[PDB]
């Protein structure tokens, strides 16, 4: 019978929920019959990634228009879809592969979750909830609702909700202090690096077994580049709202998980438009996508040598940028130390 607190157990249940994995594969219009979660293999997901890479290649660099067809065919063969009577869309443009790349990105973390979940031995003195918690290799302490942390974190949530993301409201349900096994040592060199900021990373609940057990990761070479305004990196926002939208919560499932991450931003390569450099200029350690609105500098609180940008949104200088709001990207997974995981309730508009 579990030691773990009520909120933590609920979290463990939530991220190891086989049904949410299933639901999300359905949303992506995968064929569950030809492919169950058990069959979901790491090998094909990486193989299917390579096929995605063979497309995008060709297309505007080659393009046989019948080899493209065989490729699209090798894809849905590998990852069986179920459009029913409609046939799958041929993978013949960038926008087309972005969508299927993003999906593999999720199946990857889903495979991680289910692998984790159905792995291990049942010594069974401790109930599965204890077991599954230990599979995450992360310490998770509940942050007291009435503390100073909790109030700053809630202020960060309240103040940085964007003017144009008003399709819902955010209520913090639980706040977790998190410590990934080994991440301190990993982050250790970047701790001396200046300009360190507590920033938002939103993702779907089905990625958290993966995110907690392995950290925020970077897309490998086998993957495309489309949609990536600043390359293959780990992205963050200073507005809870920019990040929440990537939880992919609906009126039907209104509860989301978001991360607070300390990120060692160093000298930021400040940008206004999508240049895929990926290789920074020397003495630059991150990219900051400049936006029209920014959190308010006069309120950037500092704790334990780390900037919390809980200024409410005001006019940034920036003129002639495509960016909604700011956006921070690093290209080395070690520049990130996860600090908090928040259970968010999305209270949907009207
Ligand atoms: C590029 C991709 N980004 C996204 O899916 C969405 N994000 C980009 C835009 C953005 C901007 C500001 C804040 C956020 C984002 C989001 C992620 N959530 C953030 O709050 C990404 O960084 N991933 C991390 C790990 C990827 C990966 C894929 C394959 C693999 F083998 C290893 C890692 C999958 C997705």
């Amino acid at each position: 019978k579990s030691k773990l607190p009520k909120p933590v157990q609920d979290l463990i249940k939530m991220i190891f929920d086989v049904e949410s994995m299933k639901k999300a594969m359905v949303e992506y219009e995968i064929d569950l019959q030809k492919m169950p979660l058990g069959k979901l293999s790491k090998r094909q997901i990486q193989a299917a990634y390579s096929i995605l890479s063979e497309v995008q290649q060709a297309v505007s660099q080659g393009s046989s228009d019948s080899q493209i067809l065989d490729l699209s065919n090798r894809f849905y063969t590998l990852i069986p879809h179920d459009f029913g009577m409609k046939k799958p869309p041929l993978l013949n443009n960038a926008d087309s592969v972005q969508a299927k790349a993003e999906m593999l990105d999720n199946l990857l973390d889903i495979e991680v979750a289910y692998s984790l979940l159905r792995g291990g031995s049942d010594d069974s003195s401790k109930d599965p909830i204890d077991v599954n918690y230990e599979k995450l290799k992360t310490d998770i302490k509940v942050v007291d609702r009435d503390s100073e942390e909790a109030e700053i974190i809630r202020k960060y949530v309240k103040n940085t909700h964007a003017t144009t993301h008003n399709a819902y409201d955010l209520e913090v349900i639980d706040i977790f202090k998190i410590e990934r096994e080994g991440e301190c040592q990993r982050y250790k060199p970047f701790k001396q690096l200046h300009n360190r900021r507590l920033l938002w990373h939103g993702s779907r609940t089905t990625n958290f077994a993966g995110i907690l057990s392995q950290g925020l990761r970077i897309a490998p070479p086998e993957a495309p580049v489309t949609g990536y305004m600043f390359g293959k990196g780990i992205y963050f926002a200073d507005m809870v709202s920019k990040s929440a939208n990537y939880c992919h919560t609906s009126q039907g499932d209104p509860i989301g998980l978001i991360l607070l991450g300390e990120v060692a931003l160093g000298n930021m390569y400040e940008l206004k438009h999508a240049s895929h450099i990926s290789k920074l200029p020397k003495g630059k350690h991150s990219v900051k996508g400049l936006g029209k609105t920014t959190p308010d500098p006069s309120a950037n609180i500092s704790l334990d040598g780390v900037d919390v940008p809980l200024g409410t949104g005001i006019s940034s200088g920036v003129n002639d940028t495509s960016l909604l709001y700011n956006e921070y990207i690093v290209y080395d997974i070690a520049q990130v130390n996860l600090k908090y995981l928040l259970k968010l309730k999305f209270n949907f508009k009207t």
